[PDB]
């Protein structure tokens, strides 16, 4: 038996079972696992989501799990609802306006379904921009907020979950709830890094700053991991006040075997730069090369170019990169922020949405990052052909709210480590998946207390270890309060 509001969605053609709809919602960016849903919902307003979830809560024996597909950027089926209902969130963006910049210019309201690129465009039109980003802008507000949302700005602003004033969340009961640190703080905390377990974000209120016009964009080259890591930490350390001048700090690892090809494929270095770095590696007999990637944001002011030149020259003077290996670009701010989709349209060397992506993303405590470098970059990854960036950069724990669902290492400094392998042949995929297990096995045996990011575990004890036992208890508490029927985002494999 169906409720009247639920059947209306089927009547309006919003709830679909055709092979076209179900197929499109059965694969994801990872391109490794697939799972057909029974149906796909295309909501025209938030009321349609209320209707679906109210029906689910007020129908005994309801057998259909529900997932909220943003853009399906998930790597291992986290956005699937096997034999259930997948919500095509983007359908919410098809009047009223889905992105509302505040009157006072302090925040931007965006629909959970909206992709960050559009949030950026609407913000820039009104002279503002969010402060904390992801590397890739074609992800959804609600998708990144269910994880954390990390990029090179997070060391100073925290992850994207640390830059949300409030949210509208339709809970697993079918109830629209507005939440913040004040009103319904428990739900607010649960949903942020919550892996879609407690409800769907329909609106997020995102902190903004005045929009810079340009980014001075620099790469610094190292052959010594100790110098590389020390300088990253120097650039990201809190002052004896706030954080230094840098707007963004990330880093890259280049393995010797494919050094020239990989440097050239950054889209940053010229062929002249590449030849010099390759020569440097040969001179130092390096099996690995490291590059800090950093920016300084500034405006159109006439002095700004000179002020940034002085600020940068000052900053660079404290660093220990190989003398003469500072490489400098200057681009529009939006161009920098959208660099990754920029490459996707340009070349798509990584076969985004085209080939399998057995990506490994994790947080590594600072005290063990040198061991990780030895065991992985100078160990496991040596003598292999790698297609895809190896990104390494430190984060400050102080800018993370451990009350929120997202799990991080306990140390004050930890590194985002993103091994973004793209698979060609099928034997490459199995090799890469094995290599990922081998990396995690290494860390386990070495006693490295890492946390995975944007990964799903298939074992209960693994999820318990992931959150920590005490934090796990409050995760289950929130699951019982907000999704007692355990229908939401089953692809995370936490309660399903
Ligand atoms: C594909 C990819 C992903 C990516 C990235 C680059 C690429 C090419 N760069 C990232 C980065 O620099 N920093 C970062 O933190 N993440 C980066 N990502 C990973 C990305 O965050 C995840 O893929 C994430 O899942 C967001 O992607 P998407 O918006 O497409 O969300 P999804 O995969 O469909 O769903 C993920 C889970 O969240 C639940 N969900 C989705 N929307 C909502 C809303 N609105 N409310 C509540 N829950 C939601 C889904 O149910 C699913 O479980
Ligand atoms: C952006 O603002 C518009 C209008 O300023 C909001 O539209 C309202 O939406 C609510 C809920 O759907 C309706 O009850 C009102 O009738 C709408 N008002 C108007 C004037 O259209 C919209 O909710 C805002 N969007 C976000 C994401 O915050
Ligand atoms: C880095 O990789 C390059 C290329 O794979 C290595 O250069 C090769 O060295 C072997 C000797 O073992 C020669 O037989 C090849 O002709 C070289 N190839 C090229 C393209 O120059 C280099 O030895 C490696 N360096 C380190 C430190 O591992
Ligand atoms: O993809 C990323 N960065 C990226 C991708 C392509 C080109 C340059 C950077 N980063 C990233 C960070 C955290 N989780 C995930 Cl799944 C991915
Ligand atoms: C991966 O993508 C390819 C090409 O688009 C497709 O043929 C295949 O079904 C996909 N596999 C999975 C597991 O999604
Ligand atoms: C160069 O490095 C390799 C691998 O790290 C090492 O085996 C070799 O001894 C080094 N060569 C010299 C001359 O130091």
């Amino acid at each position: 038996p169906w409720p009247a509001s639920l059947a209306a969605l089927a009547l309006d053609g919003k709830l679909r079972t055709d092979s076209n709809a179900t197929a499109a919602a059965s694969t994801d960016f990872g391109n490794i696992t697939s799972a057909l849903p029974a149906a796909v919902l295309y909501p025209s307003s938030t009321a349609d989501l209320v209707a679906l979830l109210s029906a689910a809560n007020s129908t005994p024996g309801w057998p259909y799990t529900i997932a909220f597909r943003g853009r399906g950027h998930s790597l291992m089926g986290q956005a699937f609802a096997p034999g259930g209902v997948v919500v095509n969130m983007a359908s919410l963006g098809d009047a009223p306006p889905r992105i509302n910049v505040s009157a006072d210019g302090r925040y931007v309201d965006a629909g959970g379904e909206q992709v960050w690129i559009d949030v950026l465009r609407a913000s820039l039109a009104r002279g503002v921009a969010p402060r904390s980003w992801t590397d890739y802008l074609y992800l959804t507000v609600g998708g990144t907020l269910s994880n954390a949302g990390i990029s090179g700005q997070a060391f100073r602003h925290g992850p994207q979950i640390s830059n949300v004033l409030e949210m509208d969340v339709i809970t697993g009961h079918g109830e629209m709830v507005t939440c913040s640190k004040q009103l319904n703080a428990d739900l607010f905390d649960a949903v942020l890094g919550g892996l879609g377990q407690f409800g769907v974000i329909t609106r997020a209120r995102i902190a903004v700053e005045p929009a810079p016009a340009r980014a001075r964009w620099v790469r610094l080259v190292y052959t010594d991991f100790a110098a590389f890591s020390a300088d990253q930490e120097r650039l990201t350390a809190p002052r004896p006040a706030s954080f230094g001048p840098m707007s963004y700090v990330e880093g890259s690892v280049f393995v010797n075997q494919s050094l020239a090809t990989d440097l050239a494929n950054t889209g940053f270095f010229t062929d002249a730069d590449v030849a010099r770095i390759v020569a440097l590696a040969g001179e130092r007999n390096a099996t690995t090369v490291y590059s800090i990637e950093a920016t300084l944001n500034y405006d159109n002011a006439t002095a700004a170019a000179a002020a940034v030149d002085q600020e940068l020259a000052s900053v660079l003077g404290t660093l220990s990169y190989v003398e003469g290996f500072a490489f400098q670009r200057d681009v529009a701010y939006a161009a920098f922020l959208d660099r990754v989709h920029g490459e996707e349209v340009a070349l798509n060397k990584l076969g985004l949405w085209r080939v399998p992506h057995p990506w490994l993303n994790m947080f590594v405590p600072r005290s063990r990052i040198a061991d990780f470098d030895r065991g992985v970059f100078k160990g496991i990854l040596q003598g292999t052909d790698i297609v895809g960036p190896l990104i390494v950069y430190p984060l400050n724990k102080s800018m993370w709210d451990d009350g929120m669902s997202a799990a991080t290492p306990s140390e004050d400094v930890f590194y985002a480590v993103s091994l973004l392998f793209s698979s060609v042949a099928p034997n490459d995929l199995a090799r890469l998946q094995e290599q990922n297990r081998r990396i995690l096995r290494f860390c386990d045996l070495a006693g490295i207390q890492y946390k995975t990011y944007a990964a799903r575990h298939t074992d209960r004890s693994d999820w318990v270890r992931h959150f920590g036992a005490a934090k796990w208890n409050r995760f289950v508490e929130m699951k019982n309060k907000y999704d007692p029927k355990r229908l939401l985002s089953p692809g995370q494999d936490i309660f399903n």
